């Protein structure tokens, strides 16, 4: 075969047209299916983009023939490009996946996985002298082994794709053929994407039908999930706008469920002509679609547009037959779609009407993009920096930056609304959306608020008057004033500056100040400064950290005490009326800057719906504000913002008396071992959480635990609790506690007696009906503990138990510093021992590691210190 050199092409400019062209449905495919009529090579200019969708089970050597011969000549030469659509498959291996099926030929390894990239662009783009490749990532072409998707092949597919960007495509070396991506996910479900996006020249998604434009629908909240505008921000973190298409489907013939998307018109006896016609289409509204930020898209495709023009059957109307026979389409569809495109506003060039002045013109177009949509849509940063700007006029058709610069513009004399982007103040957006919505979704759809731009002015060394008023600025961060020696008017009332001595803001504002007074008068009208209010917010961190008191009888309210305040911006607190009085009357060369109207219940913020976590050392917990005195106690106190109920805002110690050392639950996590209690949720009763939201039912009505904590420490304390939400009837009325000392009977260790038939010794014996409850316990160091309870219930009682806490300090082998001080008194209980004039010492210990392990403030340092004395006597 002889394929003809690639003749030359223009750039791709958009907005762009795509199809996929099956392939079985060219003419000289199979010469002997004589009702196939169409040609690859009749597509019209209008089509940027012609994929060559293939059906891999076929040959049809006669139309790659075809196609490098006389298709993609003719098609280059009218500006359309010819790319080759391959199944994620096929950079894989595994079931189905073309080159890559010989894994002898081309190994998954690194050498082997470059090998198949190179044999993949080889075999795939420059057999036919084609221009690139798409790479079609979706659940019908994923990596599979024996009919079961492979997660290795992903993992593979990733490697291979890279490897491919190496060689084609923006970063590749062959910039002249295109590396396409085209996916039904959105960008977190697509494996590819993270790795891929630096390597493709364009993304596209495939969002056929009504669930494609609108979204799925989450049935159970009611509203859509995976819209359109969703799905583009979930890539948008990965490519740039003009690289994203959206796909639509003609009807392909005989089309079963699940393939019915209504994306062109739909028949109609009176109108025979009418699938041809685009307006009102979701096709012509996926041709009008835009994101809301960002930019301009670089346009839309269509699947099986050998299929342009065929109407589409109606959904629950009888059989239409003559819509599934095969006839050569004109391409009307396609062409219209393209017209639609290309006149919309979106696409008009910016050009002097926008900017007169030429150099910002050629900045704004550098920067923003080429196109008035971009004006509309584009949210990040823009830098003017060419001092030869003469002009800022046009900035005002900036909708949505997030910032701008203006830097060293030496001729710039004047800074106002008429030459400031339009969300320098609030604004909501305006753009309107042309698709489809959920009906089934009475709720929202209200225009979003647009985040005002953040404001850069350096060097600006004419600037003479500069005006913010009215615009609900929030700082004045971004102006250097010292750089606008030539200031004489300033305006920045009616904003929310926080303007009070010690702020930021405070520092640019008297800068300026001292540049016009250096100037000539400064009169009630040439420097404005008043009327602001500015936002509280809460502040980041508290006062009061730690308050030591004594035992008294008062009920003292911790809230009032630990948490109060509101914060502005620039971090004025403001804990009282009084405070914001003072705050209120401040002054700047005789003049406040407050609002008068600016109430303090107007800016201050509030504490209704915050949380107070108040935890004793023995870990009690309450949610009580007003704690009481009475009762010698350290506490540790947490508050909680409604907004998140899991990280405190601000945490405190609060000591009662002479501090205590707080407590852990040495029980969290604890390994199960043992009983009759049902193993899933027996792990749950140590896993930390009160009132567990999953069942902790452990039997039916009677039931037992052996469990073994996991870093073993001194035990001083128990609780338990039942679940509120039931009834008292139902509650745990019986329960022991035993731990196991005279460690591991038979022993045999790996071998175990799951502790099941020893001399355990009980540590507690509970008889109660209460909802929580909790003893002191009296220095256990055992490791292996078992809990037996009881509801008192039928035999079909259904015990349950949501949390049990076996409470002390974390002191690494306690058993042998126990196992001593009760073997010391008991080779004092030897007690055949001399040793009279010996042992004040032996016992001034016994009663000092005795009287240091009971003391409310744990020393790991003294008891490690005086067990290992007192077994300096293992030597008599
Ligand atoms: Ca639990």
């Amino acid at each position: 075969m002889k394929v003809p050199e690639k003749i030359p092409m223009k750039p791709l400019k958009g907005p762009l047209y795509g199809g996929y062209f099956r392939t079985w449905h060219d003419k000289t495919s199979d010469p002997a299916e004589k009702d196939k009529v169409n040609s690859m090579g009749e597509l019209p200019k209008e089509v940027d983009l012609a994929f060559v969708f293939h059906d891999w089970t076929k040959d049809y050597s006669l139309f790659w023939q075809e196609l490098a011969t006389k298709h993609v000549p003719t098609l280059n030469k009218q500006g359309t490009r010819v790319i080759r659509t391959i199944p994620w498959r096929f950079l894989a291996g595994g079931d189905h996946s073309g080159i890559a099926e010989d894994a002898q030929k081309y190994p998954n390894t690194p050498e082997g996985n470059k090998a198949l990239a190179k044999a993949i662009v080889d075999e795939y783009v420059y057999k036919y002298n084609l221009d690139g490749l798409d790479v079609m990532i979706e659940r019908d072409s994923i990596p599979k082994v024996n009919k079961e998707e492979s997660k290795e092949g992903i993992e593979r597919s990733i490697q291979v794709f890279e490897e491919i960007g190496k060689l084609i495509g923006p970063k590749g070396a062959d910039k002249s053929r295109l590396f396409i991506m085209d996916s039904t996910y959105m960008a977190d479900k697509n494996p590819l994407i993270e790795r891929g996006a630096p390597y493709i020249d364009l993304l596209l998604v495939q969002v056929y039908g009504t669930q494609g434009e609108k979204g799925g629908f989450d049935n159970a909240n009611h509203k859509a999930v995976d819209t359109m505008e969703e799905r583009w921000e979930s890539y948008s973190k990965y490519i740039r706008p003009e690289q994203y298409m959206v796909g639509f489907s003609f009807y392909e013939e005989k089309a079963n469920s699940g393939n019915l998307w209504y994306d062109v018109n739909v028949e109609d006896d009176t109108n025979p002509n009418i699938g041809s016609e685009i307006k009102g289409t979701r096709a012509e509204r996926y041709a009008k679609w835009q994101p809301k930020t960002g930019g301009v898209k670089g346009g839309i495709f269509s699947y099986g547009i050998d299929r342009d023009g065929v109407a589409h059957p109606k959904k629950n109307g009888p059989k239409t037959p003559d819509l599934d026979k095969i006839v050569k389409s004109d391409y009307k569809v396609s062409k219209a779609l393209k017209k639609v495109m290309e006149n919309d506003k979106s696409y008009e060039l910016i050009d002097q009407k926008d900017f007169p002045d030429k150099a910002l013109r050629e900045a704004v177009i550098a920067q923003v993009g080429s196109r008035r949509g971009n004006l509309e849509r584009f949210n990040g940063t823009l830098r003017l920096d060419n001092p030869d700007i003469k002009s800022l006029e046009g900035l005002n058709k900036l909708k949505k930056l997030a910032k701008l610069e203006l830097i060293g513009l030496s001729q710039i004399t004047k800074l106002d609304s008429s030459v400031l982007p339009e969300n320098i103040k609030p604004t909501k957006d305006t753009l309107v959306s042309v698709l489809e919505t959920y009906k089934n979704d009475d709720r929202k759809e209200e225009a979003k608020a647009i985040p005002q731009v953040a404001l850069t002015i350096s060097g600006l060394t004419g600037l003479k008057e500069l005006n913010l008023a009215g615009f609900d600025r929030d700082s004045l961060a971004g102006i250097d004033a010292a750089s606008l020696t030539s200031l004489e008017k300033v305006d920045l009332s009616s904003n929310k500056l926080d303007l009070a001595a010690g702020t930021e803001n405070r520092q640019i504002l008297d800068t300026m100040l001292a540049t016009v007074t250096k100037h000539g008068g400064v009169s009630e009208k040439t420097f404005v400064f008043d009327h602001q209010k500015p936002t509280g917010l809460y502040p980041d961190t508290y006062g009061t950290k730690s308050l030591q008191l004594p035992v008294a009888n008062d009920t003292i309210d911790l809230q009032a005490k630990l948490l109060f305040g509101t914060v502005t911006n620039q971090g004025t607190l403001i804990n009282s009326e009084a405070d914001y009085k003072a705050y209120q009357e401040q002054e700047i060369a005789g003049h406040r800057f407050v609002d008068s109207s600016y109430d303090y219940k107007a800016f201050a913020v509030t504490y209704k719906d915050y949380k107070i976590k108040v935890t004793d050392s023995t870990l009690g917990v309450t949610d009580h504000k007003d704690l009481s005195t009475s009762k010698e106690e350290t506490y540790k106190v947490e508050f909680f913002s409604p907004i998140n109920s899991t990280k405190p805002v601000h945490e405190a110690k609060i000591v009662v008396g002479e501090e205590k050392t707080m407590m852990v639950n040495l029980a969290e996590g604890a390994t199960i071992i043992g009983g009759d209690a049902d193993p899933t949720n027996a792990k749950k009763v140590f896993d930390g959480l009160l009132n567990n939201d999953t069942t902790t039912l452990s039997t039916s009505n009677k039931a037992s635990i052996i469990f073994e904590l996991k870093e073993p420490g001194l035990v001083k304390h128990w609780r338990f609790f039942n679940d509120s939400k039931i009834s008292k009837a139902d509650y745990i009325k019986e329960a022991k506690l035993e731990a196991f000392v005279g460690h591991l009977e038979d022993s045999s260790k790996v071998k175990d007696s799951l502790e099941k038939s020893t001399e355990w010794v009980t540590v507690s014996d509970y008889s109660g009906e209460a909802q929580e409850f909790s003893q002191p316990l009296n220095n256990i160091g055992a490791k292996y503990w078992r809990i037996t309870i009881d509801n008192k219930k039928s035999q079909y009682g259904y015990v349950s138990l949501p949390e049990l806490q076996i409470i002390g300090h974390r002191l690494p082998e306690a058993a042998t510093v126990m196992t001593t001080m009760a073997a010391a008194e008991e080779l004092s209980q030897q007690k055949d021992k001399f040793s009279q004039e010996q042992l004040k010492e032996l016992e001034v210990k016994v009663a000092a590691l005795k009287a240091a392990l009971d003391n409310k403030m744990f020393n790991a340092d003294t008891i490690n210190a005086s067990f290992a004395d007192v077994k300096a006597y293992i030597d008599k």
